[PDB]
């Protein structure tokens, strides 16, 4: 089976995120054909040379993943876009495009973050197209980590609406498949829809807010799947 995930959101202000996360690596993934990461993993990210130490407790337990023989993906979010090649290389990830058209068990499958299909947000593509733009993400990353630190503190409080679903129909495609992965709406769901004159299927990650979220792909089924961050150890009313 292969396992997608999206919109954890992790911060050290949210401990118990960061520890339902280190349990599925250490449980669930190891057991997956490959882990899928589809953007908002972090909360914010503002550089690779950030050296918070949650960034390195979550690149070394995705490399014991890595290293346990499942690949692993990540796709930017609109959260932590500036994600770059040096904590692919500590996490062991390899970074794919904003799309990406697999093969899962003879499936076509569309993967990405999700904001892109929010057509109508001008105000939040506008935002998207800046931060996108080589130039702006260079100085952004030339400047001195504390300086980082402040914009992205008064940023963040400067800064979810759904997609079009023209947009969901375009990309599907222009991708020519029948089923879409994303997240960013944070509206664990499966719609089905037309496409390519046949049923198509888009199917929306959970954030972790209160529990976790993934979707698992097998031969022969697409499962949304929701469980709790930490072990409910059992324990034991009238009649
Ligand atoms: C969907 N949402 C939105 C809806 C509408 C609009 C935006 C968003 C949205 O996503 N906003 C947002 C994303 C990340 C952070 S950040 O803290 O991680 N961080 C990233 C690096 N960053 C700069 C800063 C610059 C420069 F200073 F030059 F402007 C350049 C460059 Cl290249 N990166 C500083 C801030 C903070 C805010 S929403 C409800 O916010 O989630
Ligand atoms: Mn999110
Ligand atoms: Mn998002």
């Amino acid at each position: 089976a292969t396992l997608f995930i999206a919109d954890l959101h992790l911060q050290t202000e949210e401990p118990a995120i960061t520890a339902g996360f280190l349990r599925f690596l250490q449980g669930e993934a190891r057991q997956a054909d490959a882990l899928y990461i589809l953007g908002d993993l972090f909360e914010a990210w503002i550089g690779d040379d950030d050296p918070n130490p949650l960034h390195q407790q979550i690149a070394s337990a995705i490399k014991a993943v890595v290293d346990a023989g499942v690949p692993c993906y990540f796709i930017h979010g609109n959260r932590d876009f500036l994600v770059g090649q040096r904590f692919a290389r500590q996490s062991g990830m390899i970074l794919l495009a904003e799309e990406e058209r697999l093969d899962l068990y003879g499936r076509e499958v569309l993967i990405m973050h999700g904001d892109t299909l929010c057509t109508d947000d001008q105000g939040y593509l506008a935002f998207r197209a800046k931060v996108h733009t080589p130039w702006i993400q260079r100085l952004f990353l030339a400047l001195p980590l504390f300086i980082r630190h402040r914009i992205a503190a008064r940023m963040r409080a400067d800064s979810i609406m759904d997609v079009n679903p023209q947009a969901v129909v375009d990309a599907m495609e222009r991708h020519h498949v029948q089923w879409l992965i994303h997240g960013h709406t944070h509206r664990p769901a499966v719609h089905e829809l037309q496409a390519n004159g046949q049923p198509a299927w888009r199917v929306v990650l959970g954030a972790w807010h209160s529990e976790g979220s993934m979707v698992k792909v097998t031969p022969d089924d697409v499962e949304l799947i929701h469980f709790p961050f930490l072990e409910e150890n059992l324990y034991f009313h009238h009649h």
